[PDB]
């Protein structure tokens, strides 16, 4: 797919069994997704900063699908404004910005 | 271009005469740029929001040149982490999500 800039490019995840709705954000470098059970082990990951910092797991090597693509990636997964797919699964799709 | 996402997408702006580096940044639906002398009228405009607004000047149809492409829009001065390019100016150099 092309996707046009004129409205926020909010896009259909497939994680963990669930639909969910996702902000495809370039200026994200990685990937935060708001509560769900994900399996398996995890690490401690800071994220936000300014004003002091958000820990949420990072869970690594996580089967996700973004516009039906099926990726293998990084998911860090606590609190965030709304589910938001950074650079690290953009890259997974080969998802560019052209002009 | 097309620009791949292993990195930051960063590119250099021109505007009022200044070389600048800005983030091609599609979760920003607005563009915003640190500190900048633009000459006329401007209105006031808020940003921001989470923990409070930030006042920015809204400064319409500015020439704006983005990897050589000229265009014409809407730039909020004030501040700002860093000079980001929102939705608003990727439209009008027509910059794409490709996948």
């Amino acid at each position: 797919p092309q996707i046009t800039l004129w409205q926020r490019p909010v896009v259909t995840i497939k994680i963990g069994g669930q639909l969910k709705e996702a902000l495809l954000n370039t200026g994200a470098d990685d990937t935060v997704l708001e509560e769900v059970n994900l399996p398996g082990r995890w690490k401690p990951k800071l994220i936000g900063g300014i004003g002091g910092f958000v820990k949420v797991r990072q869970y690594d090597q996580v089967p996700i699908e973004i516009c039906g693509h099926k990726v293998i990636g990084t998911v860090l997964v606590g609190p965030t404004p709304a589910n938001v797919i950074g650079r690290n699964l953009m890259t997974q799709i080969g998802c560019t910005l052209n002009f």
